[PDB]
DNA sequence: CGGCTTACG
DNA sequence: CGTAG
DNA sequence: GCCG
């Protein structure tokens, strides 16, 4: 199938290194603002993670979707010289290079970063030789740069969501912190941990989030937060126990109403390409608006409830993923 | 040819 | 703009 | 870059 939320994708399967060099050149049109070719060479990244074995020869790659002159010419190199030129060039150019050291940063996106690299800087020193030119979000990111370019492990994750549920536990006693994101998906490591917290009695959820940031900050816990008026998300970064010392950790703290519950669920435990190709057939396919928030008829002008993710998956007519299939 | 993403901070 | 490579 |  076409779309990636029509098949099961495993975190670990059969074409890594064919799938890594069509994500290089998938992140090179990112950083040139091509976002249609960034789609496709994903989009074909993650057909190859769902298949049932490894690609051997051009003839594999007949009627796959998104296959078509160059990304089937990136394969056909990757098998015969185990090396595509493209990618290599891409790998050991300054602008990638660069731009990817930037946009890892916390706080700078695509846009910033281009415009840092054509006024001609190169390095994260050069960046701090400059604050005028930084956000105290970016700053906040460039001075925890070492750490947070430190994979969290999956050892991490648990000690961290139990502080975050003490915290919530006293906010709002009642309201429970699910597990998100990649390691939901059953990775056991990643750039940051993600949490989605709510409570059962709908309506109790509001005003929640600045309870909880306030009480992680008392606790000496929050590194940086960017309330530190109503909030329901939050990208921080904690302070997370070490051997003899500490290292900070990137955590993203959203809050939603049960009522809401599954769909954030759904659209926060990702993958982001997952996600993206999901709500691309609920629209295209199905004629449904899908976000984080509930499902929505256009034609009826009426929202679908649901109570689990089961729920939403039944409703677009798509086999039910459980998170550990959804790493497109 | 047009289409290819969201809400919230 | 950033969360968001 | 690829799809419909
Ligand atoms: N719309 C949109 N949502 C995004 C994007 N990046 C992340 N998200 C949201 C939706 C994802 O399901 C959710 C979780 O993605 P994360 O950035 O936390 O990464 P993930 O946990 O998949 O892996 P990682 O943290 O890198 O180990 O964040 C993006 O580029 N666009
Ligand atoms: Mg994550
Ligand atoms: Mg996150
Ligand atoms: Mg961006
Ligand atoms: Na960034």
């Amino acid at each position: 199938p076409a779309y990636a939320c029509q098949r099961p994708t495993p975190l670990t399967h059969h074409n890594t290194g064919l799938s890594e060099a069509l994500e290089i050149l998938a992140e090179a049109a990112g950083f040139e603002g091509s976002e249609g070719r960034l789609l496709t060479f994903c989009r074909a990244a993650s057909v190859l993670k769902a298949l049932p074995s490894p690609v051997t020869t051009l003839s594999q790659l007949q009627g796959l979707p998104h296959f078509g002159e160059h990304s089937s010419r990136v394969v056909q190199e990757l098998l015969e010289h185990g090396v595509c030129e493209e990618v290599e060039r891409v790998r050991r150019s300054e602008r990638y290079q660069t731009m990817k050291l930037f946009t890892q940063i916390f706080g700078v996106g695509v846009k910033t970063a281009d415009r840092w690299y054509r006024e001609g800087l190169r390095t994260l020193d050069d960046l701090r030789e400059q604050p005028q030119k930084l956000t105290q979000q970016q700053k906040a990111g460039l001075q925890h740069h070492q750490d947070l370019s430190t994979p969290v492990l999956r050892s991490d994750v648990d000690a961290l969501q139990q502080v975050v549920e003490e915290a919530v536990g006293q906010a709002l006693p009642g309201a429970t912190v699910t597990l998100t994101g990649g390691f939901r998906r059953g990775k056991l490591q990643g750039h940051d941990v993600d949490f989605l917290i709510t409570h059962p009695k709908e309506g109790q959820e509001a005003g929640l989030l600045p309870r909880v940031m306030c009480r992680l900050q008392d606790q000496g816990l929050i590194l940086y937060h960017q309330h530190q008026d109503a909030f329901e998300r939050s990208f921080c970064i904690f302070r997370l126990p070490q051997p003899g010392s500490w290292k900070a950790v990137r955590v993203d703290l959203v809050v939603a109403p049960v009522s809401q519950f599954p769909f954030a669920l759904l659209g926060w435990t990702g993958s982001a390409l997952f996600a993206r190709e999901l709500r691309r057939f609920s629209r295209k396919e199905k004629g449904l608006w899908l976000n984080s928030h509930g499902l929505f008829d256009p034609e009826q002008k009426t929202f679908f409830q649901a109570a689990s993710e089961e729920d939403i998956f039944r409703h677009l007519g798509l086999e039910y993923l459980p998170p550990e299939q959804r790493n497109a």
